[PDB]
């Protein structure tokens, strides 16, 4: 089956649901949200012959129990049929010898991860084995009065042991394919190090404590070695007490490690010049090197995360150019809150890691200066979020600073309780590893974080402030105009251009208007490189930018990248009849001296065999997988609403451009609206719609568009009618679905189907 979650829960906004959803979020298992159907519709359950859930989830078990009998059964007959398990959440229950009214069963075999070492469910039947005692609260059926194994709690995820009671079911009823393997990877940085003015900074007692800290958490996490953000200028500024104990952490130079953290803590993105910033890199490196602190960790650490997210390249380049850096870490991407949903990505050579923070900040220094008491610090330790972050991520990266090492020393604490309690009540195998070595293991185990996914800074007030004084925020376009290639697109495009209050792009250095950014490597170049296109917004200027690529149609990635960076962008996709499409871009390749396309006949491209050349595939499938346009259309539903997709017809824009342009202006919303019956002349030497310039000249495309070449033949029309006859009739579905008016060739060719 596949690995979705089936979710049942009775609202959208339901405390359990969500708390769930949260769980099964921060895991990576993917699930579908649904209403329980109080006798209501049970949604489709199996496809092709195979499930579609290999876990349920009931929230409100009484759904279940007083489910409708054909929905009831049809849920039995799934689960029996394909093994999966039903997790509840909640006198006799109806269906069930079992009546209704905290220690550790050590012998359950639902612990895969919880350590049995330190409303109940109870009945007299052997078709169930208890989990957690009280009678017993959670409670595992064997499948032998039913069929199938169930697991149903007596309460909801609040306690922190019923989450790790809950993943451990997760894992069982999955078998083990919905899990993690036991081994998790803690790394703590120490920021701030050589930070302040007087007070809270490193004494003698404060090192010693701190290097006895670590020897003590290497026995029970092997080779567990702190990560110090030290900081050249705030040397020896202190008391005379603590120009002792900045001296005496330089004495352990071989017991810790190290990473830059700037040379006088500054934001890296208010430096504007990449020179100066590399200039006082090496002031920090040339501090370290003479104080003996080792400079090939190749871990970095920015003072606000200012230039990671978003990418400052100055921060990136002088990193590379001073540090060498590989690693870097940040709780900005993609977004600050919540701290569940932050990712990873490696962009221009550097692995950026999500960094987590324990609970303890900077103003942080004495136990009960900690804010909202100190019973907080040990509800965070003791199963709160110091233990859900190990617990549910394999590799963990913690904030602390100067001042969780001071007075108190928090930051030790912290960890040695959390440390215990990991170690007393999971099965979990915990280690530390290098920066570098740890963020392999990340994206190891999340490769399809490797990607990033950008998005606009100055949506984001967090990410806007850290974002450079010096570049603009509404440089993004409001129109894409996606294709299909062979459309019409570059008439609509220099139509577009000619309207006073709407702004194209330059032209690129190869690809002329197409920019490519969101269907390739261009994603990767970063959204400054994007930025490029666009001109500052300035004031009195034409505030409305439009930019057309054609490949980002049928493109997989394109629409959620799209959807990314602008998600209040219009859509706007033209078609014509695909047979013909296929056609005129199967000609344009032979314009293009394509060699393949003038090797083989149109015909024997379309049926092309499996046995054939890789490059003749290639072109069959440029020429056919486009016209497939309800496939990728519904991929852009997936990323856009409908109401800001448009879809053309191209055939109209070929006789009747005037009206198609009227559409355009009404979707665009524009305010000075071009009378293009006056300004569009059809030339009948060209054979289309061109500009009509003043003193009647008439401005064309070129050669390149609108060509003119033999007829398509019966033989390869009659394919192309029968290829896309399944294909044009789920597109008319489509259109209909959208509101959108079907094209003319489209109710042409289903008249031809009648
Ligand atoms: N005013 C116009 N000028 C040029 N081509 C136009 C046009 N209106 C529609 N077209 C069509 O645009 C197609 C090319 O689409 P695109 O500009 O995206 O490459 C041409 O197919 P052909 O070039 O095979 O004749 C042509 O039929
Ligand atoms: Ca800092
Ligand atoms: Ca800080």
């Amino acid at each position: 089956t596949d690995p979705l979650v089936l979710v049942f829960v009775e609202s959208l906004y339901s405390q359990l649901g969500q708390e769930v959803v949260a769980i099964l979020e921060s895991s990576r298992f993917k699930y579908r949200t649904e209403i329980a159907p109080g006798k209501g519709d049970m949604p489709t359950l199996t496809d092709k012959g195979r499930g579609r859930f290999a876990l349920i989830i009931y929230e409100n078990i009484l759904k279940y129990v007083n489910l409708d009998a054909w929905n009831r059964e049809l849920l039995d007959k799934y689960c029996v049929a394909y093994g999966v398990g039903i997790i509840g959440f909640f006198a006799q229950l109806k269906g069930f010898p079992l009546f209704l009214h905290c220690s550790i069963n050590p012998k359950s075999p639902l612990l895969y991860v919880t350590r049995p070492s330190e409303t109940v469910f109870q009945s007299n039947h052997s078709t169930y084995e208890p989990v957690l005692l009280a009678h017993a609260t959670v409670v595992q059926d064997l499948g032998l009065h039913d069929g199938i194994q169930r697991v149903l709690f007596g309460n909801n995820l609040n306690f922190w042991l019923h989450k790790l009671v809950f993943v451990d079911a997760v894992a069982f009823l999955t078998g083990k394919r919905l899990s993690l393997p036991l081994d998790r990877y803690i790394l703590v940085d120490i920021d701030d190090i050589f930070v302040g003015k007087e007070g809270t900074r490193m004494k003698v007692e404060d090192v010693k404590a701190l290097f006895d800290t670590q020897n003590e958490l290497r026995a029970h996490i092997p080779n567990f070695t702190f990560n110090l953000g030290y900081s050249g200028k705030f040397f020896h500024t202190g008391t005379n007490a603590e120009d002792a104990g900045d001296d005496l952490l330089l004495s352990y130079v071989k017991e810790f490690w190290w990473f830059p953290h700037m040379w006088s803590h500054m934001q890296p993105h208010l430096f504007h010049n990449q020179s100066v910033l590399a200039e006082q890199m090496a002031l920090n490196k040339k501090f370290a090197v003479e104080h003996g602190i080792p400079t090939d960790m190749g871990y970095a650490v920015a003072p606000h995360h200012s230039g990671v997210y978003p990418v400052h390249v100055q921060l990136y380049e002088a990193w590379k150019q001073v540090w060498s850096i590989r690693v870097t870490s940040t709780e900005e991407y993609p977004h600050l809150k919540p701290a569940r949903y932050r990712r990873g990505f490696i962009h221009n050579g550097i692995m950026v890691l999500p960094r987590q923070t324990c609970g303890l900040f900077t103003h942080t220094i004495f136990y009960n200066e900690y804010p909202g008491g100190s019973s907080e610090l040990d509800k965070i330790i003791n199963g709160g979020e110091l233990f859900l972050t190990v617990l549910l991520n394999p590799i963990s990266i913690f904030m602390t600073h100067l001042s969780n090492y001071g007075n108190d020393r928090l930051g030790l604490y912290t960890f040695k309780h959390l440390v215990r309690f990991l170690h007393s009540w999971t099965n979990l195998r915990l280690q530390t590893l290098p920066p570098v070595q740890l963020a392999q293991k990340y994206f190891q185990i999340f490769s399809e974080e490797k990607d990033p996914l950008w998005q606009d800074p100055c949506e984001d007030k967090r990410h806007k402030d850290i974002w450079s004084k010096e570049k603009t925020c509404d440089r993004f376009p409001k129109l894409l105009i996606i294709g299909p290639q062979k459309t019409g697109t570059t008439a609509l495009y220099l139509f577009l251009g000619m309207h006073p209050d709407l702004s194209s792009n330059y032209p690129s250095s190869e690809t002329f208007e197409e920019i490519q950014f969101f269907n390739g490597h261009n994603y990767h170049k970063g959204i400054d490189w994007y930025m490029e296109f666009f001109p500052i917004p300035s004031n009195t200027t034409s505030d409305f930018y439009f930019e057309k690529s054609a490949n980002y149609f049928d493109s997989e990635v394109a629409p959620r990248r799209a959807a990314a960076l602008l998600p209040k962008a219009k859509v706007l996709t033209i078609l014509i009849n695909p047979a013909d499409r296929a056609y005129s871009w199967y000609q344009h390749q032979r314009a293009h001296d394509d060699p393949v396309a003038l090797k083989y006949t149109f015909h024997e491209v379309i049926t092309a065999g499996s046995d054939a050349s890789s490059k003749l595939r290639a072109l069959q499938n440029r020429c056919l997988v486009p016209g497939w346009y309800a496939t990728h259309i519904e991929r852009w539903l997936s990323a856009y609403h409908a109401n800001q997709i448009l879809v053309l017809d191209g055939k109209l824009l070929r006789t009747e451009p005037a009206k198609v342009m009227d559409m355009v202006q009404k979707f665009l919303g524009v305010t000075n609206t071009i009378d293009y019956h006056k300004t569009l002349a059809f030339d009948p030497k060209k054979g289309f719609w061109c500009q009509l310039l003043e003193g009647g000249k008439t401005k064309c495309l070129g050669k390149s568009k609108g060509r003119k070449y033999p007829e398509m033949d019966l033989d390869s029309r009659a394919f192309l009618k029968d290829y896309y006859r399944d294909h044009n009739i789920e597109l008319s579905k489509l259109l209909y679905k959208m509101g959108q008016t079907l094209p003319t060739w489209l109710r042409e060719d289903l008249q031809n189907t009648r």
